[PDB]
């Protein structure tokens, strides 16, 4: 079960400022950063940015396991292996939700009619709202929650966060300013879930798996 | 007081954070049309606002915070919040962003294009401080999150202020839109670094308790 309801999230639509529209100049760079994606199409980063893409928790597991430092099973860490579901769901979905349903902003990739570095997830992404980042929120959170169970992993948790939510520009699924958005939205609910009372007792058990000598590599 | 943690148990800023924007890069060019835009709502009153936000003592940022997070923020009546207040500031303010700070000592806008701020009587200061990641928005982003955790109800209130309180320094003149969407991931960082340290979490009970009391609540 989540952590908390979609009606216990902090509302974003309420906090966030609107997406920048069509003569602002973070809409412009918004556009040159599209571009900039776009261009190196096809190259090493750009394939790293399909492989950030996925988000199921096989995938979270192995990108995040050598930067935790940590095997990451539902074996070996069957705590840290449903902590990642549940961030998903009430991180990437329940704190997006509001404002990406009030601003339905069109994705980058729709606008300019080209396709994505990962073509699978394009019609699920049409519906849906670009503004704010669901992704970044999630590789945000996650960055940050893993940051709390094991501290000696910060600084290389706090970058991969950050190169996670950037594949999604170069991706073409989002514009830059929906990513920006996306890692406060991401800090906000890092802040909620503290005071949830299931979050701590999931996070103690976190703690213990990923800092166990029995599952470092 | 004595600061939650030493400056060496900052999460080093200038590891996870990118390089602020080149001079050709296309998001130098939205700082610096950015910094126009606030130029030019010189004398309006978000400007006023602004300017207001800029100033950072203790004082000030409870007389901000104190209608947000809806309870009276003074040294009598809430002496650990106070004491939280100038906690963060050092922890959050300084050792969190220090270490970017120094190695790349960017070049502040009102410098650069030959400006006053809408605070002239900090630019002495503010000239010798390197600007990216901005300090001020990693503190009020980390203080925002901090009161979240103590006063949740008021979370929405609270991110909203916190954001603001960042763009007044874009607004001001005083950082680009880069050392601000920088700064507040510095926050965020420092934040979750502060849940593991015990001398937080005593503080934070303390503050939670006496925010909450029926004697400081306020409309």
């Amino acid at each position: 079960q989540p952590f908390h309801s979609p009606e216990e999230s902090v509302n974003s639509q309420f906090y966030l400022p609107p997406p920048p529209g069509n003569d602002d100049p973070a809409f412009r760079y918004d556009k040159e950063a599209y571009f900039k994606g776009y261009a190196i199409k096809g190259s090493p980063r750009w394939k790293q940015a399909a492989e950030d893409a996925d988000i199921s928790v096989e995938n979270i597991a192995r990108i995040f396991s050598p930067v935790v430092g940590a095997k990451i099973s539902p074996k070996d860490t069957p705590e840290t292996w449903n902590m990642l579901q549940n961030l998903l769901k009430v991180g990437g979905y329940y704190a997006t939700a509001s404002a990406k349903k009030y601003y339905m902003r069109t994705r980058p990739f729709v606008l300019f009619n080209h396709s994505t570095c990962r073509p699978e997830d394009e019609n699920t992404l049409r519906k849906d709202g670009s503004y704010p980042s669901g992704h970044t929120a999630y590789s945000t959170l996650l960055a940050l929650v893993l940051s709390q169970a094991r501290p000696e992993r910060a600084q290389e948790l706090a970058r991969r966060g950050w190169e996670f939510g950037q594949s999604r520009v170069i991706c073409g699924a989002h514009w830059q300013s929906d990513v920006d958005a996306g890692r406060y939205v991401g800090a906000v609910e890092f802040a909620r879930l503290q005071t949830i009372p299931a979050f701590q007792k999931s996070l103690a058990k976190v703690r213990e798996e990923l800092n166990d000598k029995n599952n470092l590599l």
